């Protein structure tokens, strides 16, 4: 019953680790374009 | 010794979960700067 409890919590925490990194990627994905579009902004304002 | 293992990974269940609630809370907060910035480029792009 220990080795069940390690595993059923273990089958919980491993897919939860997928839910973090999936949410972690969507954080860095939206920040990267903000890192791009701000760099797109000040380059365009340099031209004006 | 079986029971404290539950508490330590349950703390890992918690701290990974509050990290997700932290990270998803950026995903709107970072997005507020995006609609701030993407509005600003479209103002300047017509102005150029």
């Amino acid at each position: 019953k220990h080795n069940d409890a390690v595993s059923e919590m273990g089958e919980q925490i491993d897919q939860l680790n997928k839910l973090k990194t999936k949410a972690e990627h969507d954080r860095t994905h939206v920040q990267n374009d903000l890192n791009n579009t701000r760099h797109a902004l000040d380059q365009m304002c340099r031209e004006k």
